[PDB]
């Protein structure tokens, strides 16, 4: 296998996806902070440079009427990476895309609460992507945590899945966002919350053909701050887990994340439109747009029928291996600290990836 850029209209093909409808029936959320009117011009650009039908979008001001929802341009390469991943891991479309944007003049973190909550109040979008986070004690301390799960149990009750990146600085989320601190291993919110998905990282190998040849956990090491960039991964420190994480054994009674993953080394990223300019992305905010776009397609090829599926993928996974890619190589941490890959679930990438036409055979055989 080789290490490579791809354009997000290959994932299918990487992820054995391509005999399944696109998504063309279902509904896509994004949760951003603030606006997407450059992402929109970029998104033109994607579709239309693949020769694609164009996508419907749709933006949301989620907060007061005389909130900020200002580009944020750093912001804007975040919501390029998930609309573009998204529409390329969907097959080419999507029902709709609906931009739930946060204000950012909101107080604290209410802006992202109110964006959380207004796409679970609306509930017109099945699958939605958070391609963000932070320390979940930092979370914790303030009240956000509390705020934010009640909403995604609302979710979760009401059968839509939300989407959310492990985080990009392996085990040490907390120490100042990825420095290396040794044994002191942490995780992310919202993906520690357990009704929502949690989606680590890889570094994804494709022949020379284009096809998957193999992945192994996302660990790039440090970059020039001394900054660790690798897949999140771990357990939370307040949530209970849930029972259907039961089935991996000689784990605390903890949410433990990752659920599932895919691409997010940068050396093996997505080519993705940023102000008009195609740059080589990565991060566990590219892996969980895919996994966003490919649920997608299959909620598409089950009438969006699908329930929040954390515990059928438990279920389904461990007594049936051939439905994931199961990375077995690599580590989460810096200095020979952090969580190793394994057979079966790992703390760096949870079951691993989906082979989605074996689960969507799975789902047509034995439902979800
Ligand atoms: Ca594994």
């Amino acid at each position: 296998g080789t290490a490579k850029g791809h354009n997000p209209t290959e994932f299918p093909t990487i992820y054995d996806a391509s005999s399944a409808p696109t998504a063309a029936n279902t509904t896509v959320g994004i949760i951003t902070i603030g606006g997407v009117s450059q992402t929109l011009q970029d998104l033109q650009q994607f579709t239309s440079a693949n020769g694609l039908a164009s996508v419907n979008t749709q933006t949301i001001q989620t907060g007061s009427s005389n909130g900020d929802y200002s580009d944020d341009q750093q912001g804007q390469g975040e919501w390029d990476l998930d609309s573009q991943s998204i529409v390329g891991s969907a097959g080419g479309a999507v029902q709709q895309l609906l931009f739930y944007m946060a204000d950012q003049s909101a107080s604290g973190n209410t802006g992202l609460t109110q964006a959380f909550n207004q796409a679970v109040s609306d509930n017109v979008a099945k699958v939605i992507n958070v391609s963000l986070g932070w320390c979940e004690a930092d979370a914790n301390a303030d009240g956000t945590l509390q705020a934010e799960d009640r909403i995604f149990a609302t979710a979760a009750a009401q059968g839509q899945t939300f989407s959310v990146s492990s985080g990009d600085e392996g085990v040490y989320e907390c120490n100042n966002r990825g420095y290396p601190d040794g044994s002191t291993y942490s995780v992310s919110w919202p993906a520690s919350s357990p009704n929502v998905i949690a989606v680590g990282g890889t570094t994804l190998y494709t022949t020379s053909a284009g096809a998957y040849s193999n992945e192994t956990v996302w660990n790039e090491g440090l970059d020039s701050n001394g900054k660790l960039w690798a897949t999140g991964g771990g357990y939370s420190v307040y949530e209970s887990k849930p029972s259907w994480q039961s089935v991996v054994s000689g784990t605390p009674g903890r949410r433990l994340l990752p659920d599932i993953s895919f691409d997010a080394a940068q050396g093996t990223g997505a080519l993705i439109y940023n102000y008009g300019q195609l740059q080589q992305i990565g991060g566990t905010s590219l892996a969980s747009p895919i996994f966003v776009g490919l649920w997608a397609r299959l909620q598409s090829a089950n009438s969006n029928s699908l329930g929040f599926p954390a515990a059928s993928f438990y279920s389904a996974i461990s007594s049936t291996p051939s439905l994931v890619h199961d990375v077995k190589s690599g580590n989460n941490g810096y200095g020979g600290y952090g969580y190793n890959a394994g057979t079966g679930w790992d703390y760096p990438t949870g079951w691993g990836s989906l082979d989605i036409a074996k689960l969507s055979a799975y789902i047509r055989s034995n439902g979800f």
